[PDB]
């Protein structure tokens, strides 16, 4: 109902929800991302392959995975007095700087 001054800390408890529930959305679609786009790329890498749609969701998930470190950048400036969270998205942000190296090598002929 009406209230007075109380509406300081319904709102703090929300923000604190969101923050949490953002990172673990990102860091769960990263892992995903990156494992599949990881196991992927590997059996390209001169084994077994497919092409065609293949090269297509290789391409869909490269492209989300740059599409997350914009957004990582902006999850990790807002993690106030939580260093825990931070690392968790530093780690995550080299998971996917990582894979978007394999997929580049793949695309141009490097080796590895």
């Amino acid at each position: 109902a009406a209230n007075k001054l109380i509406k300081e800390m319904v709102q703090e408890d929300q923000k604190r929800m969101e923050k949490i529930s953002k990172r673990v959305n990102a860091i769960e679609e990263v892992n995903n991302n990156v494992k599949l786009l990881t196991e992927m790329v590997m059996s390209h890498s001169q084994g077994g392959a497919a092409a065609g749609s293949s090269e297509d969701l290789m391409k869909e998930l490269y492209q989300r995975c740059e599409r997350m470190r914009p957004t990582l950048f902006r999850l990790a400036s807002d993690t106030e007095d939580n260093d825990e969270a931070l690392a968790e998205i530093l780690q995550a942000n080299d998971n996917l700087t990582q894979v978007i190296n394999l997929y580049k090598q793949l695309v141009r002929g490097e080796e590895v």
